[PDB]
């Protein structure tokens, strides 16, 4: 039911999502941060953001779609956000739209967890009987 687990890593910290439908384990990514970087549940959803990527390896669109919220993030930083993504096959290539919703950060923000960046943590998409998942660390 969790659909997502960490590993203690020294230095780093992965969390590990999983799918439904490909779209499934990408926007999971994104909770595995916020889970622990700080604490949604709380907020319901004051305004709302959507995000585009193009990818061309399905595993690539991992490492692209949390990098892309690693810089939204600071963008906007927010102690609730919904995850929603959309994958969409090009004419060849591979596209990822997301939408955040619950947009307000407050002076006493609630942190949790202590990430100094994202490093090719691990961002590959493995599937076992025929549920997507992902996998993502994060730099000290």
């Amino acid at each position: 039911m969790k659909g997502f687990e960490f590993f203690d890593v020294t230095a780093d910290a992965g969390f590990w999502a999983y799918g439904h439908d490909l779209e499934e384990v990408f926007e999971n990514a994104a909770l595995a941060m916020f889970e622990v970087m700080t604490d949604t549940s709380l907020v319901e959803a004051a305004e709302e953001r959507r995000v585009e990527i193009t990818s061309e390896d399905r595993v690539s669109l991992l490492y692209d779609w949390l990098d892309e919220l690693l810089f939204i993030h600071d963008t906007e930083f927010i102690l609730f956000s919904k995850f929603k993504v959309k994958i969409d096959e090009k004419d060849d290539g591979l596209h990822l739209t997301g939408t955040a919703m619950g947009e307000e950060i407050k002076e006493g923000h609630e942190r949790r967890d202590e990430v100094k960046a994202v490093t090719f943590h691990m961002m590959e998409i493995l599937d076992e009987d025929g549920l997507i998942k992902a996998r993502v660390i994060l730099d000290l």
